C-alpha cells in the first residue's frame, strides 16, 4: 500500500504464501483448523528469517576473506525490543509479507504484537547499544555485539491499587527463533581459586569453573544485504560439576544463576557479587573468542591493528585486566608490550555522573573472586601513578585523587579510573556532558593525557525509530525528497523548502492525528481508559528517576488542575498529559513517584468540572514496543532534567524526529538539538549549568521557593494536607520533606520558570498552521541525530576503520 | 543393500539429498565448509523428521473424527534410546537414507552415533514402557504415553580406579529434534494450601501452583502409518512466583526443579518429598488432560467407555485419589458413582516383591504436601474395610493386614494396597510373578476379588531388539520365511523346519561372528581393551542388585581362573566374560561388587598364564544404545537371580531373539521361555521357589557351604586375604562378612549346581554345529515375547479395545 514499505511482487507473494504454509505444516505441526494466533506468527517469523540465511553466511565468509579490522562492541546490555518488523523493513520485504498474509485471511499487525520483547536492557545505555548494532551493519562494518543472554529480562510492570508490582520477564518461555546456538564454540570461564607464582611467572590454579555457550542473532543492514552478529553467553555447569546425588544435579542452578536476571537498576550502583560474575563472564568468554578468530587469521603487534573493543560503561572493565592476564600469563609477553597492546585495542564511553552510579567495588570482592585480576590491577595502579608523580612532582593529593585504589572503609577500586588508564580514547555522549567530565570528574585525567578525551554525540537509528513505528511520516517525506534520507538522514534538511508549503503543512498534520488516533484506540481497547484525541499530547516516558523530574511535571499538572478549579469557565488548551516508566525495584522514592502521578489522576480525571479538559494516565509497563506506539502519537517531549544531570538523553532525539515539539532544559543533547533547530523553535527554560553551579556555592534553599510562590504553596499544602489521598493523610510525607529540606535536583528553582514555558507552549498549540510549522523546522534538522551520524565518527575517530555504504552481493 | 532395510528409489533418494541440503543450510546455518558431524547429524535428523508430520496430523485427526477408546499409559520412567534409527525402521527410509548420505560422502553409522539416548528410566520398568509405545502404535490403539520430560536422565557411568563416578546426563544440552512444545495446553498443578468444609462441599485452598508445560514426542507405528504420542510435562514456575527482587527470580528454582532429574533408584522405595511431588505433578497434569479431551468428545458414565488408565507399579497411584477428588469436588459425582468410575477406568501393573521396593509414604508427608488427597485415602480405606468386615467376619487381623493405612513408628500408606482397592484388574508381568501375587503378598486381596487379578507376561519390540540392532541376522531370517514375522512374531516357528539345513546353520553362525567381530573392534576403538573374538562371549548385563546375583558369576570367573592356575596346560574353553550395568548411587554394596569385578579383571586379564583363554571385562556405562551392540554380540546369556526375585526379566527375551543361549534359573519369565523353547534347549540350574522356601523354613546357613566345598573355601580365602587387593588387605571384608552371615538371595546355595551347569555350556560350545542348532531352536521359538503380544493381551482383556494391523492411508 505506502511505497517505503517495499514492492510486493506476484513472484514474491506466492513463494512467501507457500513458506508459510511449509513452515506451519512441518515445523509447527499444524493445520488451519487447529493453529493458534501464536502458531501463525511462529509460521511467519520462520518464512521471514529463512531470507536472513544466505546474506547472514556470505557477510561472515567475506570477513573471513577479506580479513578486515573488527569491531567488538561489550555490553551487559542490549535492548533490542522486538525482531519481526525490523526484519522485514531492513530487507524491504514488509509490503509483501502483507500481502501474502492477507491473502492467508491473516492480519500482520496482529501477528506482530504476539512477539516478546527482548528486554535485556534497562533504558538508554541499552538501547544505544541496539541502535548501534543497526547503524555498524548499514556502514558495512565487521561488528560484533557481546553481552549476556539474560533468562529474564527487565521486569513487566503492573499498576495495582497505584503502586507498581514486578513480574518476571519469561520471555524465552515460547521458544526464540531468532537465535541460533552455537555449541561447538561454548568455553570455559574461571573463578575463585587462588595464584602460584613458579619460574616462569604467575598461574592461576584451582579455580571452579563455568560453561559459556554462545547463542548467536542476526543484525541486518538497511537493503545491503550484511547480516553482522549479536554472541550472547549463556552459563552453564560442567557435567562433573559437584559431582548426595540428587543434590548435586539440583545445586548446578549455583553456576547457571550467572545468566540468569538482568539487573533492572539505571544509574544506580550495587556491589553485588552476582553481579560481578555476570561483569567477567562476560568479558572472560569474549576475550576467549576474540582471540581465537584473530590467530586464525604469534605476533600481537598486530593485535590492535585487527582489534577494537569498545566498552560500553565500566560494565565490562574487566577487559582490560583480562587481557593483560592472557598476554602476560599465558602468551608470555612482556608487560610493557602487553600494556601496549591493551591501551591501543580498548576504548571507554562514560555515560553517567551521578557518583551513586559510579563502580567501585570493594577489593575484598576481587581478592576472593579473581585473585590474579587485583593483582594485575594492583600493578597497572603503581605504573600509572609513577607516571602521574613524575608529570606532577610533590602533588601529593593529585596521586590519591587519581589512584585506581580508593582507601576509605573498605578499599575499593575505581574502574572509571582503570577505564581511562586502559584505553586509547574516552568519550562523552553529548558535547556539554563531553565537556563536563573534562572540567570536573575526569580533570585530573584531562590533564595528564588531554589527547585521550573525546566527545561522541548519541543518535537513533532511523530506521526503528522512523520507517518502522511511522510509516505514515517517512512516506509523505519520501513523496517529496525520494527514499535516501532513510540511510542519510542529513537529506532531511531539503524538508526546509516547504516550511510553507500548504499541501506539506497539511499532510504533517493528518499524519500526527491519525497516530493520535491510533493510540487513542489502543488505549480503549488494551486499557478500557477513555481520552480526548483533540487534547494536546503532553509526554514523558523514560525510567522513573529524580535527576529526570517526573515530580516538576506532577507540579504543572497540578497547577494546570488548580487553576481550572479557580476559574472553571475560562477557556484552556486540553491536554493529555501521558507519564510512563519503571522505577528500580529497591528505589523507594521512585516508588513514591508512581503511586503520586496515579494519586492526581484519581482526582483529576473524575472531577466533573474537569471535563475533558485535562486527563492525566500512567503508562503501564513502558518498554520498546510501547515507544513505538506512543512516540508517534505525541505533541509535547517533556526533557526536563536539572542541567547537567542528563548525559545525553535518546528518548529526546526520537520525538524530535516523529513530530513532536520539546521543552526542555539545557542538559545533555537537547544542547546540540536547539542549536541544530534553533533556539527559537525549541522550549526551552530554566538554570543553565552555571546557573545550578552558582546556586549550589550560595545553597539551595527551597523554603525561599516556597514562600515568594503562592502557587507552589498551595500545593505543598495540599500534598501534606492528603487533598491526594483522602484516607491515608500522610501517604506522601516523604515526597514533601524531600523537596522542602534534602531535594538535590532543585525541582522549585525551575518550578517558575517551566510553567511560563508551558503557557508559550499552549498559545503556540491554538495555533495549528504554526505548531505544524516549527514541527517542521524540527524534522527537517534532526539529522545530526542519526546513529549513522555518531558511528561513522567512532568508525573515523576512534577505530580507525572506513565506513561503507555499498551493497554486498545477494 | 539388505532387503528388509527398505528400497532405496531414484526419486526417493534425490529428494532426501535436497531436503538434507536445505535443512543443512536454513536450519542450521551452516554450509559444507564448516558444517561440524553434530550439524550433519542434525540435518539428518530433520530431513527424517519431516517425514513422519503427515502421518502424525492424521492419525490425530483420526483419533479425535472416530472418538475411539482412549488408552493412557502413566510412568514415571520412559527408557527410549536414540529416535533417529527407529524412526527410519519405522518409515521404511533406512535404505534410502544409506544412499543419500553416502552420495553426499557421509557414513550414516557414524552420524547415528551423536545421538543422546533419551535415558528417561533406570532399567526394565522404563523400557518396557518404550517397548508397549512402540507396539501400541504398530497395533493402532489411540494410546498416549504420559509421563515428565527430566533435564537429566539416568547419570552416565565413568570407571574412575575401578570405581563407579556419577555424572550429570545433560541430554538436552544441544537442543532434542523429536520433541514439539505445547504451550497451549500448559495447566496448573497444585501444591500444600488445606481443606475448606462449605455447604457445598470440600475445597482446597491457599494452595501454592506450579505450571505443567507438555512437549509432545512422536511415537510412529512399525509401516502402518499411525503415529502416536508421548507427552512428557515440564515444570514452570508462574510469573508472579514469590512476587527482594534477584533472590525471588532466582527462587524460581524451586518450583522448577520437580521435573529436573529422574531418581536413580532400581527397586527400592527412597521416601523424599521430591519425588512425591514428581509422582502428584505428572498425575494431575495428565488427569486434566484426559478430561479435557474426553469432554471435547456432564455425563460420567461413558467416562470408562472412553478411558483406560494404565498405572505402571504404584509411582502413580495418585491418579486414584485425584480422580475421586475431581470427580467429587470439582464436578460434583456422589461418592459411589464417582467410585464406580475411578475402578472401571484404572487398572494396576505391579513389578516387583522386595519389601523395600515397595512404596509406603509417610502419613506426615501427604498431610502437608496434599491434605485433601490424605482426606481421599482415609475414606477409601473406611468403605474397603467395611467389605472386608462384612465378607471375613471377626477375621481383626485380616483387617490390619489389608488396611491402605499401616500403624507403627511412622504411619504409613501403602500404595500398592490402594492400587488394588481403586483398580478393575492387576497383573503381574510372568506367570511365575502373577502366582506368587496371588499366593503370598497380595493373597488378603485375592481372596476378597478374585477376578481383579491377572498376568500378563513381559514382552520386548522386535523392531528396536532385531531389525534394528540386527539387522543381519533379520536379513537371513526373511530370506527364508518373508518379511511378515517383524509384525508377527509368532512366524519364526517356521525356522524350526531349517534345523538340519546346513546354509541356514552356516548363515546363523556367520552373522554371530560377525557381529563379534564388529564388538571386538567397538571395544579397541572407544576403550583400548583387547579382546579374542574366537572365544564365548559369556555376557551379563542389568541394573547391578544383590538378588541379580552377579557375584555369583564373580565366582564362577574366580573358579575357572583357579582351575587354570592349578593345570595351566589343560584345554579350556576361551571366553570372554563382560558384565555391566549401573549402581544406585547410594547402594553401598552394589558399588562394591563394580569394585570386585574389577579387581578381579586387574589380576586375570594381566597372567601371562591364562593367556587369552580368559578375559573379564567391565562395560562402562550400560544403556539402550550400548545393549543394541552387545546383545547382537552374545553367546552366553547370564539370567541367574536368585528363584522368586526377578519378577520378569526383559534383557532375558533380547538375547533369546539374538542367537545367545541362557544360562538361568526357573525365575521370573525364564519358566515360559524354557518351555516355549525345550527344557534340553536352555542351561537351566539351581534351587526353584519351592527349594527356595525349604531353605528359609530350615534357616540358611552358608557356612555350611563354605565347609564342604573346598573350591568355594579358596575363593572366600582369597577375597579376604587380599588376594584381588594387595595394597588395601581388607578392601571386600563387607562382601565376605555378607555371603558369610547374612545373605538374603543364598549365593553360595546355588554355587556347586551353576559352575556344573557351566562346564556343559563350555562341553556344547566345542560342537559349533550342535551349539548353532540349539540356537536355531531359540530363536524359532522367541515369538512369545514379543510386546506386541503382550499389548494385544492387555488391550483384549484389561482395557477391552480391539488391535488392528490394518494400515491408514498415507
Ligand atoms: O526454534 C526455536 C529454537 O531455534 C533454534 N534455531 C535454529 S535450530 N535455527 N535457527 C536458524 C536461524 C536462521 C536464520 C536466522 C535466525 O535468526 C535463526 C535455536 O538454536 C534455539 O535456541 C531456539 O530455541
Ligand atoms: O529444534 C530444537 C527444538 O525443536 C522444537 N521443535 C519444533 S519448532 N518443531 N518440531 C517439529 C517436529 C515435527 C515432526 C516430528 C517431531 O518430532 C518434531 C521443540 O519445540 C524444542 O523444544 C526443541 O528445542
Ligand atoms: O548514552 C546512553 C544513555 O545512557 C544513560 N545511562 C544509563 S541508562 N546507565 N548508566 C549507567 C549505569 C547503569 C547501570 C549500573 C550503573 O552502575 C551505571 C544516560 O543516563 C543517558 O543520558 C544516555 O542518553
Ligand atoms: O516388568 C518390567 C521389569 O520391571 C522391573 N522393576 C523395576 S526396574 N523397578 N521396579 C520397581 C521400583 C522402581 C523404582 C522405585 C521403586 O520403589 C520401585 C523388574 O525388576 C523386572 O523383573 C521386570 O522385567
Amino acid at each position: 500500500q505506502i511505497s517505503v514499505r517495499g514492492l510486493a511482487g506476484v513472484e514474491n507473494v506466492t513463494e512467501l504464501k507457500k513458506n508459510f504454509n511449509r513452515h506451519l505444516h512441518f515445523t509447527l505441526v499444524k493445520d488451519r483448523n487447529v493453529a493458534t494466533p501464536r502458531d501463525y506468527y511462529f509460521a511467519l517469523a520462520h518464512t521471514v528469517r529463512d531470507h536472513l540465511v544466505g546474506r547472514w553466511i556470505r557477510t561472515q565468509q567475506h570477513y573471513y576473506e577479506k580479513d578486515p579490522k573488527r569491531i567488538y562492541y561489550l555490553s551487559l546490555e542490549f535492548y533490542m525490543g522486538r525482531t519481526l518488523q525490523n526484519t522485514m523493513v531492513n530487507l524491504a520485504l514488509e509490503n509483501a509479507c502483507d500481502e501474502a498474509t492477507y491473502q492467508l485471511g491473516l492480519d500482520m499487525e496482529e501477528l506482530e504484537e504476539i512477539e516478546e520483547d527482548a528486554g535485556l536492557g534497562n533504558g538508554g545505555l541499552g538501547r544505544l547499544a541496539a541502535c548501534f548494532l543497526d547503524s555498524m551493519a548499514t556502514l558495512g562494518l565487521a561488528a560484533y555485539g557481546y553481552g549476556i543472554r539474560y533468562e529474564f529480562g527487565i521486569f513487566n510492570q503492573k499498576i495495582c491499587g497505584g503502586w507498581q508490582m514486578e513480574e518476571a520477564d519469561d520471555w524465552l518461555r515460547y521458544g526464540n527463533p531468532w537465535e541460533k546456538a552455537r555449541p561447538e564454540f561454548t568455553l570455559p570461564v574461571h573463578f575463585y581459586g587462588r595464584v602460584e607464582h613458579t619460574s616462569q611467572g604467575a598461574k592461576w590454579v584451582d579455580t571452579q569453573v563455568v560453561l559459556a555457550m554462545p547463542y548467536d542473532t542476526p543484525v541486518p543492514g538497511y537493503r545491503n544485504n550484511v547480516v553482522n552478529t549479536m554472541r550472547l553467553w549463556s552459563a552453564k555447569a560442567p557435567n562433573d560439576f559437584n559431582l548426595g546425588y540428587i543434590q548435586a544435579v539440583l545445586d548446578r542452578n549455583l553456576a547457571e544463576n550467572i545468566s540468569r536476571v538482568l539487573y533492572p537498576n539505571d544509574n544506580f550502583f550495587e556491589g553485588k557479587e552476582l553481579r560481578l560474575k555476570q561483569e567477567y563472564f562476560v568479558v572472560a568468554a569474549t576475550l576467549q573468542d576474540i582471540i581465537r578468530r584473530f590467530k586464525s587469521s604469534t605476533n600481537f603487534d598486530a593485535f590492535p591493528d585487527k582489534v577494537a573493543i569498545q566498552l560500553n560503561d565500566t560494565h565490562p572493565s574487566l577487559a582490560i585486566p583480562e587481557l593483560m592476564r592472557v598476554l602476560v600469563d599465558l602468551e608470555r609477553l612482556d608487560w610493557d608490550k602487553a600494556w601496549e597492546v591493551t591501551v591501543k585495542t580498548c576504548a571507554y564511553t562514560n555515560h553517567t555522573v551521578l557518583p551513586e552510579a559510579l563502580e567501585r567495588w570493594p577489593v575484598h570482592l576481587l581478592e576472593t573472586l579473581l585473585p590474579r585480576h587485583l593483582q594485575i590491577i594492583y600493578e597497572i595502579n603503581q605504573r600509572f601513578l609513577n607516571r602521574v608523580a613524575a608529570a606532577f612532582p610533590g602533588d601529593v593529593d593529585r596521586l590519591r585523587r587519581m589512584s585506581l585504589v580508593e582507601e576509605g572503609a573498605v578499599k575499593r577500586i575505581n574502574m572509571a579510573h582503570l577505564c581511562i588508564a586502559g584505553s586509547h580514547a574516552v568519550n562523552g555522549v553529548a558535547r556539554i556532558h563531553s565537556e563536563i567530565l573534562k572540567k570536573t570528574i575526569f580533570k585530573d585525567f584531562y590533564e595528564l593525557e588531554p589527547h585521550k578525551f573525546q566527545n561522541k554525540t548519541n543518535g537513533i537509528t532511523p530506521r526503528r525509530w522512523l520507517v518502522l513505528c511511522n510509516p505514515g511520516l517517512a512516506e509523505i517525506i519520501a513523496e517529496r525528497i525520494g527514499e535516501e534520507y532513510i540511510s542519510d538522514l542529513d537529506q532531511l534538511r531539503k524538508l526546509l523548502s516547504y516550511v510553507d508549503d500548504e499541501a506539506f503543512i497539511r499532510d504533517v498534520a493528518k499524519v500526527k492525528q491519525e497516530n493520535k488516533l491510533k493510540f487513542a484506540a489502543y488505549l480503549e481497547r488494551e486499557y478500557k481508559v477513555h481520552i480526548n484525541p483533540n487534547s494536546l499530547f503532553d509526554v514523558q516516558v523514560k525510567r522513573i528517576h529524580e535527576y529526570k523530574r517526573q515530580l516538576l511535571n506532577c507540579l504543572h499538572v497540578i497547577t494546570l488542575y488548580n487553576r481550572i478549579k479557580k476559574e472553571p469557565n475560562k477557556f484552556v488548551v486540553p491536554r493529555t498529559v501521558m507519564i510512563g516508566g519503571k522505577a528500580a525495584p529497591g528505589y523507594h522514592m521512585a516508588k513514591m513517584i508512581i503511586k503520586l502521578i496515579t494519586a492526581i489522576g484519581d482526582v483529576v480525571n473524575h472531577d466533573p468540572v474537569v471535563g475533558d479538559r485535562l486527563r492525566v494516565i500512567f503508562l503501564e509497563n513502558y518498554r520498546v514496543s510501547l515507544a513505538e506506539k506512543v512516540i508517534p502519537a505525541a505533541d509535547l517531549s517533556e526533557q526536563i532534567s536539572t542541567a547537567g544531570t542528563e548525559a545525553s538523553g535518546t528518548g529526546n532525539m526520537k520525538f524530535m524526529l516523529n513530530g513532536a515539539l520539546t521543552i526542555g532544559t539545557m542538559d545533555g543533547a537537547n544542547v546540540e538539538m536547539a542549536e541544530e533547530a534553533g533556539e527559537e523553535n525549541f522550549f526551552i527554560f530554566g538554570m543553565r549549568v552555571e546557573d545550578v553551579d552558582r546556586l549550589d556555592q550560595r545553597g539551595y534553599n527551597a523554603q525561599e521557593y516556597y514562600d515568594r510562590i503562592p502557587e507552589l504553596r498551595q500545593i505543598i499544602e495540599q500534598l501534606s494536607s492528603g487533598f491526594f489521598s483522602p484516607k491515608q493523610p500522610d501517604l506522601f510525607k516523604d515526597i514533601v520533606n524531600m523537596l522542602m529540606h534534602h531535594d538535590r535536583f532543585k525541582v522549585f528553582a525551575d518550578y517558575e520558570e517551566y510553567v511560563k514555558c508551558q503557557e508559550r507552549v499552549s498559545a503556540l498549540y491554538k495555533n495549528p498552521r504554526e505548531w505544524t510549522r516549527m514541527v517542521i523546522r524540527n524534522i527537517a534538522t534532526s539529522g545530526k541525530f542519526s546513529s549513522d551520524r555518531t558511528i561513522a565518527q567512532y568508525a573515523r575517530e576512534i577505530w580507525g576503520v572506513e565506513p561503507s555504504r555499498q551493497r554486498l552481493p545477494a
